[PDB]
């Protein structure tokens, strides 16, 4: 019982692009751009659609960097999100009702006003590793238990 996500994060040497979001799941908190993805389309396709849609940016080459599976006590579906990284894009960041995109220097990341498992993984990210996850939340502060590991293969 997993629905699939996608969640793409715009990576530079010395920057990476993150959007607060305004409204609906997430609001308030930085994260990377993503979404469902669509009856018969693939996870990398929806993973450049929703870049576009949140951001306003158009990327081609996707790379893999992780999976990572959420589970909320209580709650039956979980979240299959598939991570994925680029440092080339065309476009401006566009602000939206839904979105405020903006760069951070890569050591003033606002881990505390993120998801709280971003901690965990961001790091590996950073250093262009990739990984396999599970996140079990109570609700949407409180980490109750976890794994993760690196991979050679998401
Ligand atoms: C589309 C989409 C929405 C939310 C997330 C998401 N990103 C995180 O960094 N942490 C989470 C923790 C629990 C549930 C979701 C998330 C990813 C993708």
């Amino acid at each position: 019982a997993s629905r699939l996500y996608t969640l793409v994060l715009v990576l530079q040497p010395q920057r990476v692009l993150l959007g607060m979001k305004k409204r609906g799941f997430g609001a308030g908190r930085w994260n990377g751009f993503g979404g469902k993805v669509q009856e018969g389309e693939t996870i990398e396709d929806g993973a450049r659609r929703e870049l576009q849609e949140e951001s306003g940016l158009t990327v081609d080459a996707l790379h893999k960097v992780g999976q990572i599976v959420f589970e909320f006590v209580g709650e039956p579906e979980l979240m299959d999100v598939h991570v994925f990284c680029t440092d080339s894009i065309q476009g401006t960041p566009v602000e939206s009702d839904e979105m405020r995109p903006c760069w951070f220097q890569l050591d003033q990341i606002p881990f505390k006003d993120m998801w709280p498992d971003d901690s965990y993984w961001f790091p590996l990210l950073l250093q262009k590793k990739k990984f396999h996850g599970y996140f079990k939340f109570q609700g949407q502060d409180t980490i109750l238990d976890y794994t993760l590991r690196e991979v050679d293969t998401v």
